[PDB]
């Protein structure tokens, strides 16, 4: 038997590096939902397993020219990772080319504004101008706006892909910054799942206004032909119809959120 | 190459007979969410199908003693049926005799009561007697409550097993005229999707009480071995991308409100 190497990235609440990181040694290093998960995988499917951190920190995208794959996906699709337990949202293109299995958490792309912005729907940002709107610069959230063909979400890809300076961003939390600091002139489009957990985050000065834009899911991806594909599908129904991932989306959304 | 056969349940707004169903043949004696979704499956799979509506009226389930699969599941495991197309439920016992597709719409069990019946919640439910509660036979609801662990859900089952007379009924058909006639002293539990539909419509005198009990899926399902297995996977992920899901549940929920 082979350790699994499991690819993950640096998004809170699903993994997060711990206070005291630097005193400890390999998977105790980090904590979060997926560092909860993982565990929990693991042990059902009756593996040893070794974090990482995603080296580019990118969730997965196919480069247009080079048809090269970064990200999670593109550790399972070249054989760097065995397994990405992550927030990682099963779409068509990806599950071309890596298995998913059914997902662990539900999720919609929503958004984000500084409190008193007066958003209240994805419709409301594609009429008006004043108020600047972005996605994570790589991801799924970006590519539903790229390839939509419902008459808002087209008029917000037009207008996103144009915007100067760039409304996109790195990562989530640049993204959050940048809604805190823009004083109710940026919003930002991203999952649900984060935009509830920021929320629940000092300084309490964001919101999720509207309803979210579609329906999808987070799931647990392994490269074709791994021996792991039915275990850890298995697992996750028996984690969910056993209540435990709604007891860890408690623990780190809601148990310890900081505004009240 | 073959004709496919379908097997599905009438259950509303899934598959319903026409108002005109007598004097129409096939295919077309049947309308609903998952009869426009095989449409669409076959559409983008290519290949023609025949709907079969399950013989003995079941979702499925696995008798304790003999081990025989009963409902739409039954038909799938013994050859009598290709694929599944219905509101059935992802379920680990399920996952280990047949295969699903990715989710094509998300549900929780939910409480059905008749407007002004003093339950808010299953806790509610659990802590008294003068209402009975009960489930739908054969189905996943029925396999939560056997099987929970969560002190509330567990006490619900123990007096749901053993309640006289009898709190389990045949079809939701069955459950949702229960509670209409039972004065306020019956609440049935149900999928939030049945629920949220039957809320809808004439006379508007149920309604869903509380938040959902678990988080979960229907999938397309295919015995293993199916050679449909792949192209039916990625068909649902084409449709809900294209936002074809969307449309769906907007055409047989919201566009069929009675309700005001
Ligand atoms: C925890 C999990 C069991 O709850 C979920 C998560 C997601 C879905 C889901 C619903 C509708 C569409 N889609 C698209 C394919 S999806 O992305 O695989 N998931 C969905 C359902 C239930
Ligand atoms: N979960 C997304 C990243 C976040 C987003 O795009 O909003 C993905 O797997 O690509
Ligand atoms: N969707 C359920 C049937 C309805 C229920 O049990 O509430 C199943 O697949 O068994
Ligand atoms: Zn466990
Ligand atoms: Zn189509
Ligand atoms: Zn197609």
């Amino acid at each position: 038997n082979k350790t699994v190497v499991v690819t993950t990235i640096l998004e809170s609440p699903y993994v997060m590096m711990k206070k005291n990181h630097e005193m400890l040694e390999g998977n105790e290093r980090y904590e979060g939902y997926c560092v909860d998960l993982a565990a929990e995988i693991a042990k059902h499917c009756g593996f040893k397993y070794k974090l990482t951190i995603v080296g580019d920190g990118k969730y997965g995208a196919r480069d247009a020219d080079t048809k090269i794959w970064n990200g999670m996906v593109g550790e399972l699709v070249y054989g760097k990772a065995d397994i990405a337990i992550a927030p990682l949202t099963i779409t068509l293109v990806r599950e071309e080319v890596i298995d998913f299995s059914k997902p662990f958490m539900s999720l919609g792309i929503s958004i984000m504004i500084k409190k008193g912005t007066p958003i209240e729907s994805a419709e409301d940002l594609s009429k008006q101008t004043e108020i600047a709107y972005g996605t994570l610069d790589s991801g799924s959230t970006k590519e539903f706006f790229r390839r939509s063909k419902i008459a808002v979400f087209d008029k917000m890809w037009t207008y996103m892909r144009s915007a100067e300076p760039s409304v996109f961003v790195r990562t989530t939390a640049e993204g959050v910054a940048r809604v805190r600091k823009s004083k109710g002139k940026y919003a930002y489009l991203l999952e649900s799942t984060m935009n509830e957990y920021i929320e629940q985050r000092k300084p309490c000065d964001t919101m999720k206004v509207g309803g979210n834009l579609d329906s999808k899911g987070y799931g647990i991806a392994t490269p074709k032909g791994s021996s792991l594909r039915n275990a850890v599908n298995l697992a996750v129904l028996k984690l969910n119809e056993q209540g435990l991932l709604d007891k860890l989306k408690n623990k780190w959304w809601y148990d310890k959120g900081e505004c009240g």
